[PDB]
C-alpha cells in the first residue's frame, strides 16, 4: 500500500508548528519536512496512509487559523506520489523520525 | 510535559526583547531563533505550560513597545507531539541545558 | 536531444504537484527543484521534446488546481546549450538516473 | 556588573555601517555583531555599560539617518539582558573583539 | 580583452532561457548565475565585446517569449577591470573552460 | 587612513557596474560585494579618502546609467573605527592585495 | 526484539568490501555502516537478529581472508547493544538503507 | 561533580565493545568517541565518579576478550576543570541528553 | 549485472597508473578513488564481469611497473548485493556517467 | 605583561585530557587548544604567566606519566611568543575559554 | 594530448622543491598537491608529453638537495583516459588556468 | 622576489618553537602550518632571501633544543615560481599581511 504526501503552508513559522503538531496528533502520519522558500513562506510535509494524510491536513487547517497572527497560504495531499519525487523534492522521511512510522 | 512558547516579529531588536522578557518572566529555557524571510523572527522558548503562558504574555507586551518593528504572531503548544523535536528547531541545544 | 521544461510556482505544496503531474504524464526525469527567494520555486524535467510538452501542460493544469496554487511562469527548450548543464541546475543528478 | 546590549536596525548596507562605526566612536561599546534577517534588514549589535550604549545608539541613528539612502527600521537597548540571550542570539562577544573591551 | 554580458530577470526558467539564447547566438561563455533576492536572478556571460553584444539582444528577445519571464536590468562592460573577477562572481570556472 | 566606500544598488548588474566605475576612476581597491536580500547588493571599495570619494562619484553616475539601473544608497566613512573590520565584511581579501 | 550489531575491521579497503558483500548475502542482516579510523583500518557494520549476525560475521571473515591481499584484525558481536550507543557511534541505520530492513 | 572516564583501544570493534560494557556496568552515559590515528579510537563517559570507576573498570574487562585489538590506555578524572569541556570532546551533547 | 573492481596500491601515483590501465584495457567505468590512511589507496571500476577481471589484470600489471609502485590488494564482485551502493563508495556520479 | 604559551604532546588521548586537567588545576592558566597530527600524537595548549605556565606543565607531565597507558612526547613553554604565531598556529584564546582569563 | 606527471615524496619540503623544480625545468602547470598519509604527498603537474619527461627528470634530481626529503615513486602517463580527469585529482583548475 | 623557508618537525611543540625562532630571527612573514600526517608538521616563512636563511637556521637549533623535538626536513627556495601559491599552502593568508 502506498505512502501518501500531505503539505500544509503557512504564513509564519508560529502557525506552521501548530500544523505540523495537529496533523500528527489527529492521524496515524509521520512529520518528516519542513520547508522555508522565502517571503514567510513555510511548509510542513506529512507521510502516511492516503485517509489518514487527509485526516491529518484537515485537522493542521482548522488549527493553524486560530494561531494568533495565523496565515494558511496553501494545502495539497498526494495519495500516490512518483518515486522520482522522493530523491529531489524534500518530502522523504529521515532516520530521526523513522521511529514514528 | 515540556511546553512550547512561540513569539515571531517583524525586525531583529523585537525579538531580542522578546526573548529577554520572555525568560525574565518566568522559568523558561529560551532554546531557539528561526529566520524565515520577510524579515520574520521567532524565538522559542521550553518550560512548563502555565510558566510559558506567563512569559509568551510579558514577551509580546514588551516586544511591541519596541522602537519598530511589530509582534506578528504568537503561540502556545502545551503538550508537543515528540515528532515535532525532529523536524522543527524547537529542541533544546547542549549551549543551554545549563538552563533548565 | 534532451529538452528541458520548467514550471515556477509561488509556493512550495504547488510545486511538488507540479512535479508529480510532469513525471505522470511522460516520460520525463524530474532532475531538480530550485529557489530563488520571495517564494518563487521551480520544478525542473528533462526528457523527448514530446514529451516534456505534454509533461509541462499536465503540471501547469494540476499545479493550478491546488489550494492555494500560483503558477507564475513555465517554459520549455527543446535543444538547450551544453554549456548551461555546468552553470544552471538543469543537469541530471545520479539520484535520479535510475528514471531515465 | 551588567553588559548591556544596543541594536541598530537599517534597511540598506551602507547606512548600517555607519551606524556601527558612529556606536564605537560616540562611547565606551564593542560592536560584537552584525546580523542579516534578509528583506533588506540588517541590524548591528553593541556591547557596554548601559549609559555607554545609549549615548552610542542616539550618535548611530542620527548618522544613519544622514546616509544617502539612509534608513533606519528599529532600535532597542536592553541595560541587563538575561544569560540565556547570549547562547541563542548574535548578541555575544567574539575573540576577534574582544580587544576592544 | 573580455567583456562581460549580463541580463537580470525576475523569474528562473527566463533567466535559463535568456542564458540558452545568448551562447547560442554569439561567441560567449555562460561562466554564472547570481542569486540576489525579490526573485532577482543574473545570468553572466564573457567572451569579445562585439560577441557579448550580439548575446545579450539575443537574450532579452529571448526572454520576452518566455510566459511570466520579465528582464528587469541588462549591461555589457566592454574591458572589465582585473580587481573585478577577484570579488564578483563573473570569473570562468574550470568547469566552463571547455566552450571559451 | 584607510577609507571605506560604498554603494548600494537594487540590481546585480547595476553593482558590477557601479564596481568597475568605481575602481577605473580612481585609486581604490575593490574589496568585498554584500548581499542582504531584496535586491540590495553593495559594493565596498577600501583607498585614500579623495580616491574613494572620486571613485563613489563615478560609480553612482554610471550605475544610473545602466538599463534598469538603481541606486538604492551610498556612503564613505575616511576613518573608519579599527572594530569594524572585524565584524562588517569591509576588509581586504588576500585575492585583492595585489591591487592596493 | 533486540537488533544485534556485528563488525568486522580490516587492513586494506577491497577486503572491506567482500566482508561486507559476503555478510549480507549470508544472511538476513542490514549493512549500515563503514567506518575509517586512519591507518589502513575499516569496518563495516551490520544489524539484524543475533543469530542472522553471526552467521553474516562468520561469512565475512571466511571471505575477506580469501581476497588478493586480504586481511581481517578484528571481528565483534553485541548481541543487545546499549541504546545509547547508536546516539555517539556509526552503529545505526540510515535512512538509504531502511529498505533492506 | 560530574566525573569522566575514557578508555582508548586499538581498533574500532574494541572500542565499541568497550563503550557498551561502560554503560550496562554502572550508571554512566557515552557521551563521545575521539579518533587521534595510528588505529587509536577512545570512548568517553560520564557520570558519578563511582559509577564511572565501575564502568571503566568493566569495559576494560570486556574490550581486551574482543578478537583482535587491544585496551591501550585508561583514565578516570573525578572532578575535572569547567575549562576541559570547551577545549577537549568530553562534554554531553543533545542527542544524549535523554540518558542522564 | 554490474560488477565492482578494485586495485589497492601503496602511493598514488601507482593507483592513478592502475585507474588507466584498467579503462583502457577493457569496457569499465572508474567511479572512485578512496583513500583510507597508511598510504593505501584504491580505484574502483564498475562493469561486466569478464570486462571488469580483464582491466583489473591489466591494471595489477601496470602498476606493478610505476617506479616505485606497489600493489597491496585486489578484488573483483560480479554481482554485489543492492545493500553495498548505499553504504560503500562504489557507486558511478553523474561525472562519469558520460562512460558507461 | 606577556601572555607565555605551554604545551603538552601525549601519544594517547586519555593522557591528553589529564595533562590538561593537571595543568589548569595547578595554575593559573587558561586551556585555549587540543591539536591533533597523526600518529596517536595529540597536543594541549595553555595560556597564561611565563611562571604559572611553568608550574602546569611541570604538573601536567607528571600527572599524565601516571595515566595507565600514559606517553608523554615533548613538552615546551615560550614565555613571549611573537604576535604572527597566533594567526597561523592554532594557540590562540577562544570566546568559549574567555570567561577562564 | 596532455600528459600527467607525478612525484611522490615522504616529507613536505621535499614535495615544495619537486613541484618548482617541475615547473622550472620544463613547459608543465602545476595543478594539484595530493596528501595519502604515511607522510606520502604528491604533486602533480600536466603539459606536452616531452615536457612532463623533462619536469619529472628535474623534480626527482632537485627533491635530493633537500635534507631530510626522499622520493618514494613518479610516473609518467602520456596519453591519460579521459574518465580519470572526473575522479582522480589531476585536473586543471581555474587559479592554474593562467599558467597553460 | 620573496623566497619561501620551510622546518618540517616530528611533533607538534617543536613546529611551533620552530615558528617563533623563524619570525624571531629575521625579517620573515609565518604563512602557514601543514599536517601530512604521520606527526609530521611544516611551518612555512616568506620574505627575503637573507632574512629566511637565517630565520630557518635560528628555527632549526632552537626546534631541535625542545625537550622531545624531532626536525624531519628543511628547505629554502630563493625565488619559487608563481605557479606553486595557487597549489602549494605557501601564499601570504590577509591575517598575516600585517607582518609584511
Ligand atoms: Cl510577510
Ligand atoms: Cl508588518
Ligand atoms: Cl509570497
Ligand atoms: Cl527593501
Ligand atoms: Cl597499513
Ligand atoms: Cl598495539
Ligand atoms: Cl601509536
Ligand atoms: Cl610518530
Amino acid at each position: 500500500m502506498p505512502i501518501a504526501v500531505g503539505m500544509i503552508e503557512t504564513r509564519g513559522f508560529p502557525a506552521v508548528v501548530e500544523a505540523a503538531d495537529a496533523m500528527v496528533k489527529a492521524a496515524r502520519v509521520t512529520l518528516v519536512g519542513y520547508e522555508k522558500i522565502g517571503s514567510g513562506r513555510v511548509t510542513v510535509i506529512v507521510r502516511g496512509d492516503v485517509s489518514e494524510v487527509q485526516a491529518s491536513v484537515a485537522a493542521g487547517v482548522d488549527s493553524a487559523k486560530r494561531v494568533n497572527g495565523g496565515e494558511v497560504l496553501s494545502t495539497h495531499i498526494i495519495a500516490r506520489p512518483h518515486e522520482n519525487l522522493e530523491y529531489v523534492l524534500p518530502i522523504r522521511y529521515t532516520e530521526a523520525v523513522e521511529q514514528f512510522r
